[PDB]
């Protein structure tokens, strides 16, 4: 696919991986090497997206104006919703981080099993906003 599209990919791999939740991923989190990580790749991920957005107005089929200036504005939104998704995972892993060093040596395994729940809902949301933008994406230069 696209370069933003392999980003989110690399985006997505990763955050597989911190959602296993095993004892590597729990020496990364506490280290807060997942959370600059994810930061890395959704700074690439937004750059990318702009960067295609861009390309794309340079082969658009001539509609409306009005059509053409509502689309950019949807797309930006679109764009905006897939950089705060990104964001809000980076922010509950952060939380974690916090919950974990304020316990001392306490089982972590309930605060796990919360973890693991709310990331599963967190990217339920950012599969759904970044299939969105893909369709508006594809939708953009045909007008």
């Amino acid at each position: 696919g696209q370069r933003w599209e392999l980003a989110l990919g690399r985006f997505w791999d990763y955050l597989r991986w911190v959602q296993t939740l095993s004892e590597q991923v729990q020496e990364e989190l506490l280290s807060s090497q997942v959370t600059q990580e994810l930061r890395a790749l959704m700074d690439e991920t937004m750059k990318e997206l702009k960067a295609y957005k861009s390309e794309l107005e340079e082969q658009l089929t001539p509609v409306a104006e009005e059509t053409r200036a509502r689309l950019s504005k949807e797309l930006q939104a679109a764009q905006a919703r897939l950089g705060a998704d990104m964001e809000d995972v980076r922010g509950r892993l952060v939380q974690y981080r916090g919950e974990v060093q304020a316990m001392l040596g306490q089982s972590t395994e309930e605060l796990r099993v919360r973890l693991a729940s709310h990331l599963r809902k967190l990217r339920k949301r950012l599969l759904r906003d970044a299939d969105d933008l893909q369709k508006r994406l594809a939708v953009y230069q045909a007008g």
